């Protein structure tokens, strides 16, 4: 509809395109690859686009396009060659075809066209949309947190703000994808949007917002690490949450409801520590009915119904917990007094228990943070000012009725509570906000929690793996869901397994007084409790490395990463051979158990555990069995207490003692469990733990740096801790020093230096006289990286480390260099050996099992090997393994599809030659 381009010229801040009709576009150039193109085919070009409501000033953008300063607009000239206009600068060339309008960017550096229009700018029907090429290999992320997804290939995802928390919903919409070919765009708009990645048409992808404006930045880099700090720096770096926020949360009301007295068996009867069963009742539903009413201090002949019995509760079954919120809802309240202060002095009685234990304090906060008149409030109001200052709150839960509108609501809501707080507390405390319905910029501000769902179910696992990948994928590391949900319960076995992979994420929430049972990690029986602990306490034991994560994904990749993150060359990492596991961090393959499928001997049966790279080995954490990547693996046996988890052979994880929350984290210690494999290297960042001045440079960094022979092989190795850089409020600077070197045999030596002098080891002579000394080491083939799992297991889980141990000394002034001669950490590797073995032959007559052959379904059998211990089928070009016997089923294929099929047996001495390929269709 706009036309042809008759004009580009350089204005006086950027380059006006004349359309046939008249109409206008501004393309700014923000820095050598970023540019805004904004067609306001009204004519105003005003900075920012116009939110939902006229009080909501919070914007998209945390840089302003004058922030971005003039050098790379200077440094960008327009030409007229022909039937194009090109603008041109160091990094790239944005090209308009004249007659047809459409934009295509070529990227110098690759001397490839990145994004190209194949259809004009449509502006019918009150929509905004831009059409561009799809190429084969092309993948998508982003879209914010896209409930059940993250790899967008073609579907398509509505950037709207649902308020939909299941599988299919979007609790957290986003308006910024980005495209593999090295490019990603946020427009510039409050309104809801489509983004159709060629869910028909593979060759088109259509992006598509409401309005009459279209306003986008495009980044071209060719990174995912990039094209994430782009986002970041336009739209606001992730906060950093404080270390308490990083435990697991309790939360529910106590200032309302009853406990009735009801027979054992009663549906949904709790038991109590006087030994009775109890139901819960709003006051509404209680009827005729006898009950005990609630409150946060259980000061009314109600302890045991109170928020401090939940808080000796977590104390009495030694669970960490970092924070409590006690006023969950609509009409819940902190008090129950005639006043508003009389309320605050409630809440704050219970803040003042809660943090005697360890524990923080955060309240459900409404649109009304003020009263109407802060001088004179009524009872029932809310106060944020006295919330913070005078009762100690240090986190914030958004009400749904607050933020539910969307879009601006969300961001001015989480900007303006972000900005009271840390006024309140004088930057002293930083924002701890979980939200929702976020929008582009949220990061900033708060972290999101995926809503209202019902646990006890294994789909309450399954969607919500690709859920947090995609969430982190779009820019939002700080990413959390309800432990074993909201609603529902009652399933053993999922309320473990949820509890095991949540170890390896963000943020953890109980969100407890509306399931089948109470949200507790003590809710089922010892066994259940005892693994929750074990997980819980392993979380606590890797805030050094958690945190460090943390850190990177203020400017960086986020916390948990897609596959494609961590493995860019391979071609698995993108798909949904991907969607049930994550790198978290770069060191930790989390793969979890999503399902409720076992074997007679009650182990869960986990397939498709991808193993990057071929040259790459895993290490299982809690085992330490070795595995070669470059796999995908089916029939993988996990016992109950178990969740598939490799190290990366080279991994170097920080580590600290157990602890309930950061105020137990023994600060005069570091600690390093290391994996060595190469040149590896890990850097530490520490801070206060708590305020905003890791924002005005308060922080530290230590640099630790193994370099020891490959993977299963002799040699030197000299591990370097580097003198940690930096200060802050209460560094510890003389801390004592651990290694856990991961070995299987006793070295011929072991030497330090400390800041260029040495230091005497002794070798001990055995565990007790280790753990009673310093400045020694200690070969130990009873090494436990996680007693409290050796104890719930009921399996020893005894792995072989050399640990090395140094006294106290500043970590400022004096670096560490421990060098180990005839280091080595050498077991059998499953699928290390992939030579072919002459005498292995290739299994026999391959076929499609006809009969089993489904719409979305293949059965590939073969005869028997005598002398394989397993077999390996590859699936378009897909190598699965740890095949047990002769048949394998592949499953997630379309209607009437082909795929091409190779098998080979592997035996004790390595691998056949491949079969002959083999074709099946699907019907």
């Amino acid at each position: 509809s706009v036309g042809a381009i008759v004009s580009i010229e350089k204005a006086e801040k950027n380059f006006v395109i004349t359309y046939a009709s008249g109409k206008k576009a501004q393309i700014s150039i923000l820095n050598d690859h970023l540019f805004r193109y904004h067609l306001d085919p009204t004519g105003k070009f005003e900075e920012y686009p116009t939110p939902n409501d006229p009080k909501h000033v919070a914007k998209i953008t945390a840089k302003t396009m004058a922030d971005y300063g003039t050098q790379a607009f200077e440094q960008t000239n327009v030409t007229d060659s022909g039937n194009q206009f090109i603008l041109e600068n160091n990094g790239l060339k944005i090209i308009f075809e004249k007659e047809s309008a459409l934009m295509k960017v070529l990227d110098k550096k690759k001397n490839q066209v990145i994004l190209e229009e194949t259809a004009p700018l449509s502006f019918k029907n009150d929509k905004a949309t831009q059409t561009l090429k799809q190429s084969s290999q092309e993948n998508y992320f982003g879209g914010g947190t896209q409930n059940g997804r993250f790899t967008h290939k073609g579907t398509a995802i509505q950037i709207v703000n649902t308020n939909n928390w299941v599988d299919g919903g979007v609790a957290s919409p986003n308006p910024f994808y980005w495209s593999t070919a090295g490019y990603g765009v946020v427009r510039n708009t409050w309104k809801p949007g489509n983004y159709d990645f060629g869910s028909h048409d593979p060759q088109t992808t259509t992006t598509t917002h409401e309005g009459t404006d279209f306003d986008a930045f495009y980044f071209f880099n060719d990174s995912s690490a990039g094209i994430l700090k782009d986002y970041y720096e336009l739209t606001g770096k992730p906060a950093l949450m404080p270390e308490y926020g990083f435990y697991e949360a309790h939360l529910n009301a106590y200032n309302r409801d009853y406990w009735v007295k009801v027979a054992e068996g009663t549906a949904g009867a709790v038991k109590f520590e006087d030994g009775n069963f109890y139901k819960e009742y709003q006051p509404g539903d209680l009827g005729n009915l006898n009950g005990t009413l609630e409150s946060l201090n259980g000061e009314k002949e109600n302890y045991q119904f109170s928020a401090r019995a939940v808080i000796d509760r977590y104390k009495k079954n030694d669970m960490p917990l970092g924070w409590f919120l006690p006023n969950d809802g609509y009409g819940a309240g902190y008090g129950q007094t005639d006043s508003l202060d009389g309320d605050v002095q409630n809440l704050k009685e219970f803040t003042d228990y809660a943090q005697a234990n360890g524990v923080e304090v955060g309240l459900w906060t409404q649109s009304n943070l003020h009263p109407a008149d802060p001088k004179n409030p009524k009872k029932g109001e809310r106060d944020i000012a006295k919330e913070v200052s005078v009762a100690g709150v240090k986190a914030l839960k958004t009400d749904v009725a607050w933020v539910g509108y969307g879009y601006s609501f969300g961001l001015n809501g989480v900007e303006d509570a972000a900005n009271v707080f840390v006024k309140e507390t004088d930057g002293a405390v930083r924002p701890m906000i979980v939200s929702l319905d976020g929008w582009a910029g949220t990061q900033r501000h708060a972290g999101i929690w995926t809503g209202d769902q019902t646990g006890g179910q294994w789909e309450y696992i399954r969607f919500h793996i690709p859920t947090y990948i995609g969430t982190s994928l779009s820019g939002q590391p700080n990413v959390g869901s309800d432990m074993d949900g909201i609603f529902g319960g009652k399933n053993k076995e999922v309320n473990i397994r949820d509890f095991q992979w949540k170890t390896f994420t963000p943020v953890q929430l109980n969100m407890d007084g509306w399931g089948s049972n109470p949200k507790t990690p003590f809710a089922f029986d010892q066994e259940a409790t005892d693994l929750n602990r074990a997980y819980l306490k392993l979380k606590s034991m890797m805030m050094p490395y958690n945190y460090s994560i943390a850190k990177e994904s203020v400017d960086g990749l986020p916390m948990v990463r897609a596959m494609a993150l961590e493995f860019p060359n391979e071609g698995t990492a993108y798909t949904k051979d991907s969607q049930y596991q994550y790198m978290w961090g770069p060191n930790l393959l989390v793969a979890p158990i999503y399902n409720g499928n076992q074997d007679e001997a009650g182990n869960s049966i986990r397939d498709g555990i991808y193993l990057p790279d071929e040259k790459q080995v895993w290490v299982d954490l809690f085992t330490g069995e070795k595995y070669q990547g470059g796999r995908v693996l089916n029939g993988v046996k996990t016992p109950l207490w178990k969740v598939p988890v490799f190290v990366k052979d080279g991994s170097i994880i920080p580590m600290t003692n157990p602890n309930n929350n950061p105020k137990e984290i023994q600060r005069d210690q570091r600690s390093f469990l290391i994996y060595p494999n190469g040149a590896t290297s890990f850097n530490m960042y520490e801070d206060d733990g708590i305020s905003t001045s890791y924002e005005a440079g308060q922080s530290a960094t230590t640099k630790i740096n193994s370099q020891g022979p490959k993977s299963n092989e002799k040699g030197d190795l000299t591990v370097t801790i580097e003198p940690t850089k930096g200060s802050y409020k209460d560094f510890v600077d003389e801390r004592s020093t651990t290694l856990d070197l991961l070995a299987s045999e006793a070295p011929e030596s072991v030497t330090a230096m400390v800041g260029g002098t040495e230091v005497t080891l002794k070798q001990a002579a055995n565990k007790e006289e280790f753990l009673a000394g310093t400045n020694l080491y200690y070969f130990d083939k009873e090494f436990q990286v996680n007693q409290y799992l050796s104890e719930a297991s009921g399996e020893k889980l005894n792995q072989s480390a050399l640990s090395v141990k140094l006294a106290k000394q500043s970590v400022t002034a004096k670096d560490v260099q421990i060098t180990v001669k005839g280091f080595i950490n050498k077991g059998t590797v499953d699928g290390g050996n992939t030579t072919v073995d002459d005498q292995l032959t290739i299994p026999a007559n391959i076929a499609i099992n006809e009969e089993k052959t489904t719409p979305s379904s293949l059965t590939l059998q073969w005869d028997q090997v005598t002398e394989a211990t397993s077999y390996e089928v590859e699936r378009d070009g897909t190598v699965f393994g740890n095949i047990q016997t002769n048949t394998a089923t592949f499953d997630g294929f379309s209607f009437l599809s082909e795929h091409t099929f190779r098998v080979r047996a592997v035996g004790k001495n390595g691998v056949s030659e491949w079969s002959e390929p083999i074709k099946g269709k699907t019907q």
